[PDB]
């Protein structure tokens, strides 16, 4: 399908900045995100509430306590959990999912772009949210669990031969694949999609060398082992259309500071592009580059190393 386009408002902007942080976690995130007023077109009907209070005791993340219920803020909130949780939901809910799940992108974008101007970190934990929203599962979900049809048993027979990625799938031989693949043509035809895009990149930089006031150019190049046939992404999920995309991150752990960030697309066997940063504070810095998806979990990339001021 196609999401519908929009711009998110100035309006949910503000309240945005107003509300995230440097310290925001992934909670405060996802309960930020639930405060959209573009969400006000979701239908809130007579007896959801006490569904969804229901609905809250399964689920891991609590909404703020002090704050009402009555809103679609909370249905939002918890329909976006039991979304990730794969949790079994009345068809109302899952047309109310469907919904929701078609405004999100630009709204998970917007609250990366707002962490990632004021140079916070916890940008990152957002591209998480990023990925969770478009795969359906959580950021500590077992990785395999996006591939489309991997049931618990399925699951439980990667974990006997100690296969955990999808990497770890193709990397093996062929009845061994077909062991752990037990399900119809049909739904080995799905697997197949997701795993034919799911990317493997590698990481790598070039600096200039020496200094300040002033900006230095690092020269970021990603890695593919083969140009993808094209960008569309499989997600079992997520019922919209989806291309996919990657941030490119040059930041300080220590510090939590996010010197610059870049969205790019790996359309090629091979990419490179350059970010300026400001130089920083005199001594050294340990600084990491990291290369996120937005579209899949567990196929990010990052290496560290030290300026020495």
């Amino acid at each position: 399908l196609i999401a519908s386009h929009y711009g998110v408002s100035f309006f949910t902007i503000q309240s945005f900045v107003s509300s995230l942080s440097n310290t925001s976690t992934l909670k405060n995130m996802l309960y930020v995100l639930s405060t959209a007023v573009e969400f006000e077109s979701v239908p809130l009907r007579k007896g959801d509430r006490a569904l969804l209070v229901k609905l809250s005791k399964r689920l891991p993340l609590r909404f703020p306590e002090h704050t009402s219920s009555g809103s679609v803020s909370f249905k939002v909130f918890l329909l976006l959990q039991a979304y990730f949780s794969r949790l079994e939901l009345p068809v109302d809910f899952q047309n109310d999912l469907k919904d929701i799940l078609e405004k999100v992108v630009p709204l998970i974008n917007v609250v990366v772009d707002i962490l990632s101007a004021n140079g916070y970190l916890n940008a990152t934990t957002a591209m998480d949210l990023a990925q969770m929203l478009i795969q359906g599962v959580w950021d500590v979900d077992n990785p395999l669990r996006q591939i489309p049809h991997f049931n618990n048993k399925i699951l439980e027979k990667c974990k006997e031969i100690n296969v955990e990625t999808v990497y770890d799938i193709m990397a093996l031989e062929d009845e061994e694949r077909d062991e752990i693949l037990t399900l119809t043509d049909s739904q080995l035809a799905q697997v197949a999609a997701f795993v034919n895009n799911y990317p493997n990149v590698e990481l790598t930089y070039s600096l200039n060398n020496s200094d300040s006031g002033v900006k230095q150019k690092i020269t970021i190049q990603l890695t593919r082992d083969v140009e993808p046939e094209n960008l569309q992404v499989t997600s079992e999920k997520y019922p919209f259309d989806k291309l996919e995309s990657w941030w490119l991150v040059l930041g300080e752990v220590s510090k939590k500071e996010l010197y610059a960030i870049k969205k790019v697309t790996l359309n090629k066997e091979t990419q490179q592009y350059e970010l300026e940063f400001d130089t920083p504070t005199s001594g050294k810095h340990n600084l990491t580059i990291w290369c996120v998806c937005d579209s899949y979990l567990d196929a990010d990339k990052e290496l560290s190393f030290e300026i020495n001021v």
